[PDB]
């Protein structure tokens, strides 16, 4: 009947604790062997390693869609095992660079290496095994029995077993043992137009936490350096200091050639840079609002849209286009 | 009976709504009045506002805590307002640069003006004077009926009304009408030794999200650019790439100048460098744990140690220095 690719990143799922910590030591066989996953019953598993990896690196992206892209013709269901840390980037960045995916891509890690007691790794592999077996398509992550929109999702703590959440959106699914219970309608996830592959990427994006005393000497640093675009993860005021402080006016200078996108340093319920007048300050120098998006889609999203174009007006409208429900239209 | 003191400073609360925006328009006679707070009843309130703000200056922490620090001869309570969005920076800060106050110093803000429909403010000052009226001494956030270690709030959200947790450390109170139920004993707040006032800081400390794609030649910019203390928001394994990057070898070049802080883009459970191998290779370049502190935590106490010594050995025993419950020993 269906047929599933498995596909190993690394990750701490990949992992065994040694002398010298854990350390990545698995491939994605010894995974499925050590977390005693069926290969078999309705499907057949199939597996691959892509290229000691914990993290991931933006050339990672474009090697990991390319792979997933070739896929697509020979799977009903394609898993990616990944470290937690990077997971939530992987996941937005491919839900730019693979566009009308016609098959489920599920992502998926743990906060343990399989051979510690009580992992989580066979669970959570097990769960995205169940939603991968769905007739739906797009990019989803499966943690702590939720099924979750790529694109949404957050790490929002190191150590707890439910790590990942789905940020001012909607959970997709909730997996309890062989029932899958669809928070969003199921008939909201069937394929539309053809697959596209779109791997154009920018990846001298700099994220900086707005603090008192930031002041403007850092946005002189950072072009210096060569970054082409600015994230700020700054106030739910949406605004900067513009009195004992150069930050918003250096900000307004470079506006025109560089995209400066204001996100939240808080997790929840996004920024709106309209609410405050210091908010419409902000906007009037040309700053860029993020909306509800998640900080690893504002990064990933911009990344990719410079990959596009170096037009400032060009990358607001890009950042502003709900592709695949990452951002409020 | 008992003397409060109300320190206005501007914020959502001070604010109303305009045709340009909410705008910072209230001393706090105008709050304590719209807010319809009784100035007696077993105590007397008296007011005043320190030097159009919605954001604090590092320069008005030293403002605030002399004021305050003068102010504890007086009262046996200590309230100030605050905008939301720092106010979790101040209440470290102050936590830092006043020791052993010997009073409440009890810190809060709203989300919604007090003139909007179901203001948060009137509740949140009533909590305040609650706690502030308890034979206890530190400094405290009010929110939401929940009284919070001022070196362990956070702001999570930027809309709902409980927008203030404690991190890593158990709330402090919950206040229901006139009852106080205390989370950690009342005894654990008694007075210690005589207050002190300590308000050496440096506030060229910069904040980077670590990010897939972040180089080396971001650490080369701050360091061109004069800031003097790097956080970065970073991974739960603790590390950063060693392959493909030069993030960790420029860093390795500096640490021995410039302290660099490991925290964590997560919000909860802290950094433990010491469990992934990649964590302990980013240890042995001499990046300091941030440990369990928030990072509003991390950043004041850093500006205030640098304020202290530019002594990287030096640094690392403030920020492991277990001062006020901001860190675990």
């Amino acid at each position: 009947m269906k047929k599933l690719l498995i596909i190993g990143t690394g990750g701490t799922i990949a992992s065994a604790k040694t002398e010298q910590g854990y350390k990545s030591v698995l491939k994605i066989d010894e995974i499925l062997k050590l977390a005693k996953i069926k290969l078999e019953n309705g499907y057949k598993i199939d597996s691959t390693n892509i290229m000691g990896s914990q993290l991931i690196h933006p050339e990672d992206w474009e090697i990991i869609a390319k792979e997933v892209f070739k896929a697509l013709d020979d799977y009903d269901g394609i898993i990616i095992t990944h470290g937690t840390d990077t997971l939530a980037y992987t996941a937005s960045m491919l839900s730019f660079m693979i566009k009308n995916p016609n098959k489920p891509i599920v992502l998926t890690g743990s906060m343990l290496p399989i051979t510690e007691n009580g992992s989580d790794a066979p669970r959570n592999i097990r769960t995205a095994i169940k939603f991968a077996m769905e007739d739906v398509a797009g990019v989803f992550v499966a943690f702590m029995d939720k099924i979750m929109l790529g694109c949404r999702t957050s790490k929002v703590r190191t150590l707890g077993l439910n790590a990942f959440m789905s940020i001012n959106y909607p959970d997709v699914a909730y997996v309890k043992g062989e029932k899958i219970l669809y928070n969003i309608p199921k008939e909201k996830f069937q394929p539309n137009g053809s697959p596209e592959l779109d791997t154009k990427y920018e990846p001298r994006v700099v994220v900086l936490r707005v603090t008192p005393g930031l002041g403007g000497e850092i946005i002189d640093a950072v072009l210096d350096a060569g970054y082409k675009g600015i994230v700020l993860e700054g106030y739910g005021a949406g605004g900067l200091p513009y009195r004992k402080s150069n930050l918003l006016s250096k900000i307004k200078e470079i506006t025109p050639k560089i995209p400066v996108i204001m996100t939240t340093q808080a997790l929840y319920d996004g920024v709106d840079m309209r609410k405050y007048e210091v908010g419409r300050k902000a906007l009037e120098t040309g700053i860029i609002p993020a909306k509800d998006m998640t900080k690893e889609a504002t990064i990933t999203k911009l990344m990719w849209a410079l990959g596009h174009t170096k037009d400032v007006e060009k990358i607001r409208e890009i950042m502003h286009t709900n592709y695949v429900n990452e951002i409020k239209s």
